[PDB]
């Protein structure tokens, strides 16, 4: 994106795989979203 400074090694922070990828998460894709609902 444009926010990847000194830690770019990764580009997309997949919160389904708990990691992050150089490029889409093979499975999940890019991250549009976290699914972490409030209550
Ligand atoms: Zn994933």
């Amino acid at each position: 994106g444009s926010k990847e400074n000194m830690a770019t090694l990764f580009t997309i922070w997949c919160t389904l795989c708990d990691r992050a990828y150089p490029s889409d998460c093979p499975e999940h894709g890019p991250v549009t979203f976290v699914p972490d609902t409030p209550i």
